[PDB]
C-alpha cells in the first residue's frame, strides 16, 4: 500500500513502524544514468519512500502526510555490482505540523552510499 | 544519450544547450505515491535529470559530471490532471571542480510546482 | 527595526519590498575564521537575515514569520580585500503558510560569492 | 584558535576531537531578531562553527578545511528563558577531498532546537 513508484523502485520494507522504516533494494539497469552509475534521483526517490512510509505510519489514524522537501547527498558510485543496499529512515523531529526525517542508504559493508532529509507536512484530521 | 532511467521518467528535451535545459513531462498513474499525486522522488529525478543534462553538456569534450547532491521543494500536489509540466534548468555556478544548476517545474499556467538546486563535480580530462 | 544581529553583522538596506530587499556589507576582521576568510555562518546569517527582511514586509499587517531551514552554498572565499558586497533577496514562492526565498551575495565584479534558500512560517493573524 | 567569530557568537568546546566536537553556549539580547527570539542565522553559524572544527581537527597536518555549504533547520524557538544549549558535531563522511558533518542543538531537557549539515572541501597538502 504505498504507491506504483514505490514498487517500480523495487524497495522491499523489512519494518515501517511509528519511528523507524528499513527497506532493501538493488541497482538495476533500468535505473542507471548514462554512465553505468545509478541515477542521483533514484536514491532521491528511496530516501522519499522509506521516510514518507515511516512518517505516514507515526501519524496513523490521526491524519496524512505530504512531501515538503527533500536534501540527498550521494557518496559513493552505485552500480549493480554494489550488490544490496539497505535504507534506514529515522525521525529527526516529528511534531504538531512538520515532520523531519533522516534516511541512510548502506551497502552490505556498512559503506554509506547516499544520505537524505525529508520533510513533511502533517495534514491532520 | 540519456540512459534508461530517464526515459522511464517520461522526459522530453526540447534543448540541452551549456547554459540551459528544457524538458516536458506529466504526472501519469504509474509515478504517484498512495493518496493519488505525484511521488516526490519523481520531482527529484526530474531535477537531477534535467540539471546533469546541463552540466554534462557545459563540461562537453573537457570530462564528465558526477551527481554529488540535490535538494528539491515541493510547492504544488501534482496530479494526471495538472497536464503538462516544464522544467528548467539554469547554472548557479559552473566552475573548474564544481558545477550548481537551478531547476524550476511549472505546470502550463506558469504555477511553481517544485524547484531544485543540484551539485555536481568535474570529472576532467 | 531588524533587530540587534543584523546590526552587528553590518547589513545597510536599500530596499525591503514585498518582492525584493537588498543589502550592502563587507567582510570585516571580526567576522572572520582562523584562515583569514568569512566565516562561512556569516553567509548564512546575512542570507537569512535579507530573505526573512523581505519575507516579513510581504506578510505586512496580516502576521509575522519565522524562519524555518536555510541553505546557503559558499562559491568563493570573501576577504576584506574584496571590498563590498550585494545581497539580493528574491522570491521563490510565497503562499499562506510557508514562504521560500532565495538570496544572492555578489561583489562588486558581478562575481557569486555565495547563494541561499531560506523557508519561513506564516504566522498569521 | 576558532577566530573572532566563534568567540562573538560565545561557544565554548568541551570536546574537539578528529570525531566529534562539543560546545556550550546561550541565547544572548545582541543575538534576537526582531520579535525577541534567536536570529535563525546564529544557529547556522553555530552550526558552521562545531562541524568545522571538527573537520579540521580530523584533517590535522594533512591539510585544511574550508567551508562548502550548510543547511541548517530551526525547530524550535529560543529565547534567553531557555537556558544553556549544546551543539554536537559527528561525522557523516570524511574522505579524500570531501567532508560531511550533522550538528545537533539541544537544551538542557533535551529538546532539538536545531539541526544542521555542513559540507567541507579537504585542502590537502
Ligand atoms: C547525463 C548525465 C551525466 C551525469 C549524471 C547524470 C545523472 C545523475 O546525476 O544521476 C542523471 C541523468 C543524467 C546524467
Ligand atoms: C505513503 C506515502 C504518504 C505520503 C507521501 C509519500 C511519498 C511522497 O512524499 O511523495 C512517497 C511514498 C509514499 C508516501
Ligand atoms: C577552524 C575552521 C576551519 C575552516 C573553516 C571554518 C569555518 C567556516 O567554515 O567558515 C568556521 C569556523 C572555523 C573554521
Ligand atoms: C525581521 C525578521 C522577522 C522574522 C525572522 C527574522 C530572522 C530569522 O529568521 O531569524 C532574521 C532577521 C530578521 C527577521
Amino acid at each position: 500500500r504505498l504507491g506504483p513508484y514505490v514498487e517500480h523502485l523495487g524497495l522491499q520494507f523489512e519494518r515501517i513502524d511509528p519511528d523507524r522504516a528499513v527497506a532493501y533494494w538493488s541497482v538495476r539497469a533500468d535505473l542507471l544514468q548514462p554512465h553505468g552509475i545509478l541515477h542521483g534521483g533514484v536514491h532521491c526517490a528511496v530516501v522519499e519512500s522509506v521516510a514518507s512510509a515511516a512518517a505516514d505510519r507515526w501519524l496513523g489514524d490521526r491524519g496524512t502526510v505530504v512531501g515538503v522537501s527533500n536534501s540527498t547527498d550521494f557518496f559513493a558510485p552505485a552500480t549493480v555490482a554494489d550488490g544490496r543496499l539497505t535504507s534506514t529512515a529515522l525521525p529527526v523531529h516529528r511534531g504538531a505540523t512538520q515532520q523531519v526525517w533522516s534516511v541512510e542508504t548502506v551497502d552490505a559493508a556498512g559503506r554509506l552510499v547516499a544520505r537524505g532529509q525529508v520533510r513533511l507536512h502533517n495534514l491532520r484530521l
